[PDB]
């Protein structure tokens, strides 16, 4: 005596552990709602997705199911569930479950001021996070405001691994302005200039960006398209030094920085003109251009702005290196599915 229920755009078939469903978002890669987790009386969060129609979809799918359920750290979202069809052939969508988390960063920011006691500790978090998913050998590559969960008691949890891979130095370089699909806006200087984002730089980088925005309530550099995100980052952080040339080899990137008028550094604190002289000494380190120079996760952990949660011995690693044997693009659709139903198994009743 009861309905499979439908929330706006369409189905939802995770009964009967999961029910009292309210439509949260929904941005392409499938629709979140809120549920009610009865067994474990507590309200969760739930999106639902059907990739199989889609490569990229289904790539997405399989580097967040199989690092989240690898990764176990307090300042990472974890898995809770995971709904679908007995078989391959039945499997359409499927359901990943998670505890629910009130807002995001994303969100918060849009009305919120956050003060500095709350950046400082929601930069410990994410930091804290962060040197959990590095020391696994991985990247997430697309750390934002709206890939940090936050609960009403301000316990903030990492979410997105849609991008996520292992790190790989080896093969960063890559040609002046190639593509790439990461949130513009978090994008380090490199990426436009001769890099992949193969290596823990490149979340540094983004780490820093959030720190900008929660300290003003708005992205520091909003670029409108590609080569605008660069105009962006030079504008606030000058020309970059000749002295030190560390990579950037391909003659392309470096012409294109050399045929730009010389342009002086905007002051952090003429930015941030109320705001802790910490936190703007942390920023500088996070943004620096050089790749090579920027600050690592371990030592901003160990930064004077975040001494007063600092503690290595509370700040977990991976027991063990993450492995992804499934090559970026190479992969048919078809298999991808097959080792999403693998990955899935573990919540099937057996
Ligand atoms: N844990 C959460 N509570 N409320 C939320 N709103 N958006 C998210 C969320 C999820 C998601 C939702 C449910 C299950 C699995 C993945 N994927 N995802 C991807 C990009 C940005 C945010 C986000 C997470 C939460």
């Amino acid at each position: 005596g009861a309905g499979p229920e439908m929330v706006r755009g369409q189905v939802f078939d995770v009964g009967p552990r999961y029910t009292n469903l309210s439509y949260i978002g929904e941005g392409a890669y499938g629709m979140v709602c809120s549920a009610y987790d009865n067994v474990n009386k507590v309200r969760v969060a739930i999106k639902k997705i059907s990739p199989f129609e889609h490569q990229t979809y289904c790539q997405r799918t399989l580097r967040e199911i199989k690092i989240l359920l690898r990764f176990r750290h307090e300042n990472i979202i974890g898995i809770n569930d995971i709904i679908r069809a007995p078989t391959i052939e039945q499997m359409k969508d499927v359901y990943i479950v998670q505890d629910l988390m009130e807002t995001d960063l994303y969100k918060l920011l849009k009305t919120q001021h956050l003060s500095n006691d709350h950046i400082c500790y929601f930069l410990y978090q994410i930091l804290r996070g962060l040197k959990y998913i590095h020391s696994a050998n991985v990247l997430h590559r697309d750390l934002k405001p709206s890939n940090l969960l936050l609960n009403t008691t301000c316990d903030l949890k990492i979410c997105d691994f849609g991008l996520a891979r292992v790190a790989d130095p080896d093969h960063d370089h890559t040609g002046f302005l190639t593509e790439y699909v990461a949130t513009r806006w978090y994008r380090a200087p490199e990426i436009m200039l001769n890099s992949k984002g193969y290596t823990k730089s490149i979340d540094i980088w983004s780490v820093g960006c959030i720190l900008a925005e929660m300290l003003s309530n708005r992205p520091i550099f909003p670029g409108k398209h590609y080569l605008d995100q660069l105009n962006h980052i030079l504008g606030i952080l000058g020309s970059p030094s000749q002295e030190d040339l560390n990579c950037i080899i391909n003659l392309k990137a470096r012409n294109y920085l050399l045929s730009l008028p010389h342009k002086n550094k905007v002051p952090w604190n003429r930015l941030f003109p109320n705001a802790d002289s910490k936190a703007l000494d942390l920023l500088d380190k996070m943004l620096t251009f050089n790749p090579h120079k920027r600050i690592e996760v371990e030592q901003a952990l160990a930064h004077p702005y975040l001494e007063q949660y600092y503690d290595p011995s509370d700040e977990p690693i991976a027991e063990a290196p993450f492995k992804f044997d499934m090559e970026l693009d190479d992969l048919p659709k078809e298999k991808l599915k097959e080792l999403i139903f693998e990955e899935t198994a573990r919540f099937q009743p057996g």
